[PDB]
């Protein structure tokens, strides 16, 4: 039932209800010949919505907001980007223009600026050291340490036991390392271990790209990362 890349044309966005008050949003983007899916999160925040990550581009994120308005009808008041790549900050300018307060760690904002990517307006304090966690409305933000990128954050929804791993966590079907140009391969396994130690009760695990699953996705990602390390 989870939407796949074959069922979403580039420019469209699907919402998928994980639990009460928690959705993922799925978009697709063309890159280097192929088409890839990408996940973000939507968490109900009383009568407001917290958005986790853009839909990978200005056009996709405009469609994301229209699809949220259509299906959910509650306002997106804040957005958190979980690292500096375009599938997380691409569309921040659209969000800002729509009145959404955009957020990221100073680490993410710095690396976005260096890359020439869009830059969330607000800075999330208290996430500079591995193992740091802060509350942000209905979720907890956690910095496990460098992994897919030096700045990657994970998000936990305690009310629903939903762990959003972002692109530090791979889906089961992916057996080869993907975009690791900005990764810390040496620290990635240790960072995953911090996630496991902090959220052992998670019942749903959302990867940055592809099908959700359970906590198995963490060990799977470690396996793939170590295999690539010994390439
Ligand atoms: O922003 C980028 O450069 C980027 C490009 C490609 C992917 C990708 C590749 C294969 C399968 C799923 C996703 C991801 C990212 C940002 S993490
Ligand atoms: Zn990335
Ligand atoms: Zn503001
Ligand atoms: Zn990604």
């Amino acid at each position: 039932e989870y939407p796949t890349v074959s069922e979403i044309p580039v420019g469209e966005v699907r919402l998928y209800q994980i639990a009460d008050g928690v959705w993922s949003h799925i978009a697709t983007q063309s890159f280097d010949g192929a088409v890839y899916p990408s996940n973000g999160l939507i968490v109900r925040d009383g009568d407001e919505l917290l958005l986790i990550d853009t839909a990978w581009g200005a056009k996709n994120t405009a469609a994301l907001l229209a699809e949220i308005e259509k299906q959910i009808g509650l306002p997106v008041t804040r957005a958190v980007s979980t690292h500096f790549h375009d599938d997380r900050v691409g569309g921040v300018d659209v969000l800002r223009a729509a009145g959404v307060a955009t957020y990221a760690s100073p680490s993410t904002r710095r690396l976005a600026e260096v890359e020439g990517n869009e830059i969330p307006t607000h800075s999330l304090e208290g996430l500079s050291s591995s193992g740091d966690a802060v509350r942000f409305g209905p979720v907890e933000l956690f910095y496990p340490g460098a992994a897919h990128s030096t700045d990657n954050l994970v998000v936990y929804v305690p009310s629903a036991s939903v762990l959003y791993g972002g692109c530090a966590i791979y889906e089961l079907s992916r057996t080869s390392a993907g975009n690791v140009a900005d990764a810390d391969l040496a620290e990635w396994p240790t960072s995953i271990e911090r996630i496991q130690q902090h959220y052992p009760e998670a019942q749903f695990v959302i990867p940055g790209h592809g099908l959700p699953g359970g906590l198995d996705l963490l060990k799977h990602t470690t396996n793939v990362v170590k295999a690539h390390t010994n390439r």
